[PDB]
């Protein structure tokens, strides 16, 4: 039993496909253990939340972008849920997302790409402590 | 216009039917101001909520149904919100839920009846101060 | 508490409808008690389960439709089950069935009409006993 | 039987909607007889096609809604389709469109309502001519 | 063209996903050729039918499982119909299923797992005799 | 920026899954520039199309199939639309078409399955040019 960090973007808001994605989710039978609607994140966490692309020429039109719009922030609970909901998730470059996947199905942008997802049982714990303190 | 408050009862969570239910709204077009995630309310918290029912027979029964998973508990606002969710709701009982409605749809009981909506401008205005202090 | 007999009639099998008609009963939380799956139902069970009809002028027709393709028999258990999967179904006629019911949103004809509900005790007590002896 | 005028609206195309009306329409079983795209409307025939409405307060803010985005005009024929894609349709105002309805469950607006239907025989035989003459 | 047996499981049952599995194989144009509903399959054809796995760890836990709640048995029919439907119905266990799959979009378990499909022509007529003597 | 032609072939049409077919692609994003709906098309604009297959044993049975009933020719435009609806379209054969693409849920011949989309950039214009001239 894992918990991984999820964040719904601020696309899936402007283009209404938040329940599309947590029930893509719900399906699988991970479970809500937290979560919480921010109208507008502030750009601190979100920073914090991409810390490892600090130094990356997309890292500030991705914090803008993440800023843009509502997010939710999920904590998703069940068995192996990290490797499980990154393979729901799906590659971030729309070339490689497999059909099938949210971003396979619903995303054409690497950037505005729907959903964020903990890669491991590192980054769980510490996306977790930034987003539910 | 209005804002109006939904829970999203213990029911939908057991029946993994919590997508299903916010997608119906989102599909609407109403807007998400505040969303809460309760692993458990206080039952203080549900008699309050439902404090106009405290003499009503079902009154305890309900409340222990209320506690008995989690809750989200939401913001909508939009035009004419309270009457519209009302609308999409469908009446509490079984018998005259019409499909189409949530209810209608996938309640099948008077009390495990998935979601709560304010039922007016005096009642949402109570409700999201109790859901949201 | 009840028991109503459904049909799922053969235009269900010809438009692959099958399950988008025993969904919406799933999701409204009927359990299915037993059921039979019919190649093609002998014309004399049919004309025995539409015997009230013998005299109408559809009664020839309306069996040979039943009898152009499969049947599937189920019988669902529920609280007042009768009348909810008949106000699940529709109406008859697709001047009046109401769009949210199976057949107001699935159904265009007053013949071929997808599905089959018991519509009272005594008529479902018969048609159980019809199609499941 | 009949045929009938719908036009899927440039909301349709903003909230990418429009296989999800269409598809309502085609479960109906509704035989597509002709089908333009538009990437604008040219504003005269959008004024020939509610000329009725001209002198209505509404009469250029609908107009200029209308030209905003694309349009999809479709002819669908089948017995009785006028009046029964109406029923589909919904009505017209958010305060009335029942759920289960393309409008009551998913337009939230008097003017942005994603979808017109021919009203009856005569305004059919006369948009059908004004947009696939 | 060929026939392949289906085992929907108890799983499906409880979460409701009857319908959705059946509909999965519906919508790839596979057509039932014989079904059956079990309140609860015997203990003797679940040992046949898994007689392959007898001597493993997990056998008795799998055979209480598929004893636990109704199964439905089905005999799908058409080109190629056990390979595809072993593709639909995904890997075994939950780290390998792909998204689109019916295991990869909704089991989380690898016994908990939905759905049976026959893995060989040889062992659809073995399984077909067993639930359809 | 990329455009791409794809045909919804008449076995959509005979199946019901046009809107199915439209919406996978909406969902992903893309956007409709061109579209003619053809009742019947003509078999020269059929040869044209499939002009590179036209020496194959398949020809002439694949041309009967696309003029067997209606069909819709649709110019999508987006960031490398032809790869990506190709993927979204998945292999031809349905022993290979994954589960998740259009083909790998939906279709079950080599033939009759469902959707053209251009596969270069130079195919793409091409057929451009044929339906929209
Ligand atoms: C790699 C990459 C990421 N991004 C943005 C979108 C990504 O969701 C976010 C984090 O990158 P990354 O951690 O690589 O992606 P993922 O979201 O798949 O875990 O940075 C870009 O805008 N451009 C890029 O080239
Ligand atoms: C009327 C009624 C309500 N209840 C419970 C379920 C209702 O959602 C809750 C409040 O009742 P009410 O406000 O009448 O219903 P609604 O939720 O449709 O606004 O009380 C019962 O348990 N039994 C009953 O007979
Ligand atoms: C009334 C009517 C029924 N029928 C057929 C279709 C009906 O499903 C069947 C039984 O009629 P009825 O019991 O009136 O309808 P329902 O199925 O809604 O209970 O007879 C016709 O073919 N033509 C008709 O005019
Ligand atoms: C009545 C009304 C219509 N309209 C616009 C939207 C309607 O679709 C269009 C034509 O009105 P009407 O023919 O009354 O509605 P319907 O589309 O339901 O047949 O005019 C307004 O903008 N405001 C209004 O108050
Ligand atoms: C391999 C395996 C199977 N099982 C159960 C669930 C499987 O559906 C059933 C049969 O195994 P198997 O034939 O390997 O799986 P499949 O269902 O994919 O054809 O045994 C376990 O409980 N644990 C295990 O490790
Ligand atoms: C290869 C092949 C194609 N066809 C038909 C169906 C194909 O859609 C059409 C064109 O072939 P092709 O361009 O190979 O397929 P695709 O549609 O995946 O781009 O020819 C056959 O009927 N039999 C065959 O063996
Ligand atoms: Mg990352
Ligand atoms: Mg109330
Ligand atoms: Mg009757
Ligand atoms: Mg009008
Ligand atoms: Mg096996
Ligand atoms: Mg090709």
């Amino acid at each position: 039993l894992q918990r991984t960090l999820v964040l719904i973007k601020p696309d899936a808001f402007e283009r209404s496909l938040v329940a599309e994605i947590m029930g893509r989710i719900e399906k699988k039978n991970f479970k809500i253990v937290s979560m919480k609607f921010w109208s507008k994140a502030p750009r601190n966490l979100i920073e914090q939340h991409y810390k490892e692309h600090s130094e990356q020429s997309y890292f500030n039109d991705n914090c803008d972008f993440m800023v843009s719009g509502p997010i939710i922030s999920i904590v998703y609970e069940g068995t192996d849920a990290i490797s499980k909901i990154r393979r729901l998730q799906g590659n971030t470059n729309p070339l490689a997302s497999a059909p099938g996947t949210i971003r396979g199905d619903l995303a054409n942008d690497i950037r505005e790409n729907l959903i964020h997802a903990s890669d491991s049982e590192d980054s769980a714990v510490d996306e977790i402590s930034i987003w539910f303190p």
